[PDB]
């Protein structure tokens, strides 16, 4: 029966997991605000300002500052379909699963694949990209900044001077990290940046803020094709093999938020009104205030942790402020101990995919939920949990470094 | 100055263009909803009853109906490149600017693309198509239902059974039509149906609904190849090539949807929140009454446009129930009467592109703008507006139509 | 029952241009979907605050105690004037509309002794009229209806002030239907209380009160102190006068509960002083002077089309309220057949006047978040319309012309 | 300036203490809907819905079951001032802070107050107030059913037969226990109850439901004394005085909720929504459940309390629902623990004023927040606080009298 079908009634919960993660509420407002059309002043108006916000929220003057209507890997995919003919050599530096993802599409796109690997959870040297860009001589260093499965945090900062050396095109994949870590586009030579929302944006997903430099543009430029429906007499080819796929054709993306307003697609109105008050709230806190919160946070539940009798996983001088790897006890359940902290306390803290599924928690503290009560509430639900579950723990330890940890910063 | 950047305040707008158009109240409000994990047992709930859902909206007993997260021409693209393999022969009966898109779609799967054509806005008989397969043999027959840019619905029944004969996948691109016009997915015999929100199921641009046969999903599971992160040993390729998108990957995207949750993306959690509310609103109206209402809006619009001595473009025998094509009557600017109906009434009606820009307009009467209130409302400010053009019309007759259809549809 | 057939919130969409409610900005609808916080947090009391100063600018004044009353414009009403009167005190009301006589009904339940002089509607009173009223009567209080929504009249204020000063009067007006669309310069123009309403210009959904107290009367009504009982204490003690015969309009429990010592009087309403907090906040963005200028240009632009479109309109125009306008039903049309005709076929509500003037005149108002050029457009046209269809002649495109000629011409 | 005056945003609380509680969220997204005219077909037909649905609330049949525009005790001082002639004789069974609310606002409709003491926090017997009804013959019964300042529930059970043998009107004010405990109005032979939204409704204060009884109106209407601009010549007063008050006049308010529709004042259109949403969501959930709920996670946190070697304050056996009230112990401050709660948790509880300030805590599991992960997290919370402040508990007893009774009762 349709009656059965009641009205949208989430469960409330505290998403402290390495994402989704629960979005601000006044993204959430602003998403109930009623649409105009396509090309209504106020429209065109509100996509001039959201590349304005994210170009201050990317740290860039990149003229092409946008979105990619899809999820965060959408704007991966989109980025290299468009960066990367078939032949083309690519480098990527792999230190967890989503080097793996980036692999995946390189080769979706026809690339050919090269990669160097650390061990989880590691990270690179800018020597070791350095040989392996002399070695093979990539047109792309594909690279993740953040990646939530080792909760490392790869040092991007040397990496833009190796690659404008020997030519290379920089991109890095920022869904992770954006917001809650420094990234300076500019600063650090980069030339093609793929985020996501439910990050540190906060943030539901479905949509993928990019930015792209005046060289990647025009490796793109060589690349144009315009969409046979809203191809007119005046429309040229580019030197170069057109982009395969309609949709992530950047070329007619970058030509729909250009002066020409080229009609590629209905830009999704509402995921438009939540990406700009993302952006906006960002930017209203301050970016290095926003990173320094994270920051804070991050700190405090490690040294909660750490007191709790808690091992940590990966490189901790490289770990992200918004993700912490949690070592599993032994002779304690994971799954058990994820099943109590949801349905008993109505926190969800992440588990890990395959070579460490059911050895390491992954507890992020990120955007709205990067807040002193969201640490301090889970660190008491975790501990509860553990001593019901005949986990021994010093009382009041985990707790009292936490607040030890707010009271000398601050 | 961020200061210069307020809360997010768009203009009271009449959406009776061809698109994106209004929202229903309850769709906006169910987005303000506050978000869970990923991996919540709500979530899951929710997905299989947007599946459940949808096949009641598409009227299919499909168990692989499903949601794309894109744009409505992203829905079509991850069909397209999850069914064609590079080379394989593919069939467009054109009839307007959608027609275009499939064959450009097609193009970058690497398809060979075969077409037929009719002028705007007419419309093609079985015999024509059926003379189309017996001379080509597609793979596929890719059509349009609702063209948006001609008002013209491309009938489907006979053809179902004409690409049974022949042994073609058929593939219609619903969008447009999907709630305001018959669609008998199942009794039609179609292999692949895709829509979109902004138009008659009300609707923000973002999420595509798509359902797919058994003797698709089929053809689509020849092409297994599972993604190298999230790849383990039970996962073996299928004895076709694989498909060339992560993202559009309709092989990984069923498997996501399906009961093992293999993890390919983060589903868009407030897009699916709207997705879920459009097929519960239209199933409790009940789908009959649902179309049914469009067609007597649209039917008093045309009696009413007609009285007023104004022409109307294209077949009426066919005309989509949701739009109307309204020549300007020369001498009267198009542009003009667009910019004095938006400025001065709010209220938004379409202009054409391409061979038609500068000689039609296009009025929609779709999903919540589907009403008594919004057709009058159209009307009067379009008979106010051309006669402050100085162009003569009888007094009170353009409405007197629509009040005597609304009194003799009682 | 049952329960199946209670469904999800669904009302349908209606432009609403009546007296009121007029339909709300959506920010401040968006504002009051927000989450909640509890009477007391840090938040709560920063919140009450901004809603305090806030206030002081749309009201105009420097007072202290400006503040919101939980419930309906008139709960302000029956708050101050509760407050303000002792049994067998002495009250003025000059009484020019329907809601004149509200005042009197109000003023005679707080069991005050109730004068009033009277003018016909659609006049307004002149300065010499209520001195000599005050001259003869010797008013504790002088009540007026800044502006009266059943007869479209605005009652100039700006010489009355003076008036209460010689004569010793308070001086107390009603402006939930002129505020935000119509000057009141509170402090200028010496008034002791001001009460308005969300629903009108300010937009605004029904149930909150803002007033303003001059410091003349706070005095008055600390006169009256009283603590009830359950959060009093052995510090407290009762004022010089009568308590207040009301627990709940106690307007100086209130104003304890919205100053420094935060006395529970009662719990304040969260959502609705979201709400009210936007509307005054938006307000102030814009600003006043513009804001009361929008409702002039749109305002002045129906009653341009309605007088193009043959029609007759009501009272003097010389005082008509910039929101409001009444317009004399043609004969022998029906007026509650344009109404529903309005309503049912175009999404648009137009008033029907009250009592003496049922099916005579509507009331069709331009208000706050529908004070705009969208607006006043689609009501010309669909009354042209409706009236038309009726059999009602009218020159072709004259009321429409009437008004895009007044927009070019202020553009 | 007015840029130093930003857009809503209120810090997430789990609100635990007397009320005002956390608001379900399904009530904040029907605030947020558009407006209707007050005499609009879909208005009055909300408002009888409105009355339909409290019906099932109170558990009554009263045709007289409506809203106050106001805060709970505004529907109090409505029934009050309607039912009291000056000079009438009021009995008041006294046992909390709102037993004196109900004091004052008698002694404010001129009448004269008698009344009958217990200590907080006992309850009163059937044969103590019917030995003070025979002694002083008092027209109202004026009964406070829960009283949050100490957590006791008076049984009114064995109340209506006495007020029906000494021909005495029954009055009750329910805000804190409706929803949360049971309440048969009918039954009960109650006259008159009013309520509040912001305690186990949920939620937000403005609203005041009300019941009233066939004498009940009965007595109202003998007071009639329609106001002058409402009045017509078809009207005259009753044969009693009129109500001194005219926004308070029940037998105005009556007849704008009833078929002649008076207009006595502009309904509140947002928080009749609100309201409206309330009473249908106890419903759907079902009123018996509702209340069995209330009870789980009362009995939960008491344990757990218990467990936490704390004294509780009241008769055990006469415990609302909905509240707990908690002995503060010796050397802990009361004040501090509540800063470390709200501050470093986000969350509330409630302090006790009067008699009982700085004594003893009042934490509430009412409404949205009658959850197992409120109820949970408010354990762990408090234990963490009171451990960090030097007070010793048994670690891990707390939480597993908690969890004993959550998998005893499951």
């Amino acid at each position: 029966d349709i009656t059965q079908f009641s009205q949208l009634n989430p469960p409330s919960r505290l998403l402290m997991g390495p994402g989704p993660i629960n979005a601000d509420p006044r993204v959430l407002r602003a998403m109930s605000s009623q649409l105009i059309g396509q090309y209504d002043p106020a429209m065109t108006h509100y996509m001039n300002e959201v590349m304005a916000l994210y170009r201050g929220v990317f740290r860039t003057e990149n003229r092409w500052t946008m979105l990619v209507d899809g999820t965060s890997r959408a704007g991966i995919e989109a980025i290299l379909v468009s960066a990367i003919r078939p032949g083309d050599k690519v480098l990527v530096p792999v230190f967890g699963r989503f080097g793996h993802l980036l692999c995946e599409i390189a080769r979706r796109c026809r690339a050919e694949v090269h990669t160097i690997e650390v061990p989880w959870g590691e990270v690179f040297t800018p020597d070791q990209v350095e040989d392996a860009v002399k070695r093979i001589r990539p047109r792309l260093l594909l690279t993740v900044q953040g990646d939530t499965s080792t909760t490392m945090l790869q040092p991007l900062a040397e990496l833009g001077e190796i690659c404008r050396r020997y030519d290379a095109l920089f991109y890095t994949d920022a869904t992770a990290s954006l917001g809650g870590n420094p990234l300076e586009t500019d600063v650090w030579g980069l030339d093609a940046v793929s985020a996501g929302m439910q990050k540190c944006l906060g943030g539901p997903s479905g949509t993928s803020p990019i930015t792209l430099s005046a060289r990647m543009e025009e490796a793109i430029r060589r690349r144009k094709c315009v969409e046979e429906g809203i191809r007119t007499d005046a429309h040229r080819d580019g030197d170069e093999e057109m982009i395969y796929s309609n949709y992530f054709d950047l070329g007619m993306v970058m030509d729909y938020w250009g002066p020409e307003r080229l009609n590629h697609h209905t830009e999704a109105t509402t995921a438009l009104f939540g990406a700009r008050e993302c952006a906006r709230l960002i930017l209203q806190e301050g970016l290095d205030y926003g990173i320094a919160r994270h920051k804070l946070h991050g700190d405090a539940l490690v040294k909660g942790i750490q007191a709790m009798g808690l091992e940590t996983f990966g490189d901790l001088k490289h770990k992200m402020n918004n993700v912490l790897g949690v070592v599993i006890p032994q002779g304690i359940n994971g799954d058990q101990a994820r099943k109590l902290m949801l349905e008993d306390f109505g926190i969800e803290i992440g588990t890990s995919f395959g070579p460490l599924h059911g050895k390491v928690w992954r507890i992020g503290t990120m955007g709205y939920n990067a807040r002193k009560d969201c640490v301090m509430t889970t660190l008491s639900a975790l501990e509860a949990v553990l001593n019901y579950l005949k986990f021994p723990t010093t009382q009041g330890a985990a707790m009292q470094a936490a607040w030890d940890h707010y009271r000398s910063e601050r």
